[PDB]
């Protein structure tokens, strides 16, 4: 009855009035590629660094089952597909979403969306949490707060699914293309602090051909940050 | 993201761009009570009497998984819940639908919807096919043909699910109530013919406490027609 016209993402959609976590349901259940898990609210969601995520009613909480069979070298770039899809949808609604490496989307430096990618073997689950009309944690923001009015949740869903499907199909054939889109929509040229095994600061210059964040420390040293247990803070 | 507020029916919804049959999927898959299976199109759908059911894009093709904890005697009345729910939704859109015993809904004697109820294990699958914006077989009709304009498919879905949830919750407590709703919305007082073995004609007088169609033959004989592989024709 939704009349989706996508090729892979959205072939099937499982909607829940309530769920613990769309990513957990997607990871655990036997689902076909392209199946989307979406819920009005999540009671136990979390972000990329396993830190609690608030998912009250009004937001877009979904996960997508993917089985990308691309070279092991390009597989890690899957993490950016969700962030770019969100940016494109936000632009369609005239909201200036910008990517905070590696998976977050901010608007005026306030988080409006988070991306959580989890993979086990062939199966990759792409989770996205986008604040639309819901209340958000202090410091974060939403589409409603940015536009000054409520936005039809279903319209955002249709827009995002369409963008993601296009991005995904092109990624399977041309895995490098996504990096250019990330580069054009990422927050760069500013000082940042990289938090992992210790910490270091420098200018976030760009992302390389592997999606690594390139940081220039004041000494001139160049470090390349890989996707993982690392947090980025703007100074 | 659909924001359904129903209690049981619609707690979960599985949407398909394309499916063979919503009833078959609901029958062969483990699904919690209230799960709704819906598809843009069915490639192998059929009606109560096993005849192919045209399910092209534009219509509302769904199945609902139910496990009514009511006396065995009442279980057979589920089909009526579907027909009454459709009639209530049609009225909301200013369409006067009437029930053709036991599972069809007609508008000016043209079939606009069919109900197919099947049981597997201890669960019941309530299937409903409602013509909305899709092309229909000769002699049939749709909400679009009746209103002379495109009808928002999702609005019809929301309406129907809301009506069915209400009807079902009451059925669990007062299972006899549905019969009265059926009577008040069924085509009666007209001549009909029961086809097949032992075929006969008479006036469709009413339905009894078991939902059997009461027919008065010209001889004065009274026959009670049971739900099942029964074919009826208006004379
Ligand atoms: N709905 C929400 N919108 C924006 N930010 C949120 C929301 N819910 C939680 N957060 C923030 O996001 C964090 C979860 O994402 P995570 O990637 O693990 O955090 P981090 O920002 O430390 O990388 C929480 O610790 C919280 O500060
Ligand atoms: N989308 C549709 N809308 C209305 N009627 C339909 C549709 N698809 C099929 N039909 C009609 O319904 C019949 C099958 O329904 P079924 O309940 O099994 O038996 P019958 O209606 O003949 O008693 C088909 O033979 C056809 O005439």
């Amino acid at each position: 009855m939704l009349g989706l016209k996508t090729s892979i993402i959205g072939r099937r959609v499982i909607y829940f009035q309530e769920i613990t976590s769309t990513n957990e349901f997607a990871k655990t259940s036997y689902l076909e590629e392209g199946t989307v898990i979406v819920a009005d609210k999540q009671t136990m969601g979390h972000g990329r660094l396993n830190r609690k995520w608030e998912s009250p009613e009004g937001g877009l909480w979904l996960s997508i089952v993917l089985s990308p069979k691309v070279p092991q070298k390009d597989l890690p770039k899957i993490v950016f597909l969700g962030a770019v899809g969100v940016v494109e949808t936000l632009k369609e609604f005239s909201i200036d979403g910008r990517i905070k490496w590696p998976n977050d989307v901010l608007v005026n430096y306030k988080k409006i969306a988070g991306v959580l990618v989890e993979g086990k073997g062939d199966k990759i689950v792409l989770g996205i949490g986008l604040n639309v009309n819901n209340k958000v944690p202090n410091g974060a923001t939403s589409m409603k707060l940015e536009l000054g009015s409520e936005v039809p949740l279903l319209s955002v869903f249709r827009s995002l699914i369409t963008n993601l499907d296009r991005l995904y199909l092109n990624f399977l054939k041309n895995p490098m293309d996504i990096l250019n889109l990330v580069r054009d929509n990422m927050i760069l040229g500013v000082r940042v602090k990289i938090l992992g095994d210790g910490s270091f600061e420098g200018i976030a210059e760009d992302i390389d051909d592997f999606g690594r964040l390139i940081i220039r420390l004041d000494s001139g040293e160049v470090k390349k940050v890989i996707y993982g247990d690392v947090s980025l803070r703007f100074l």
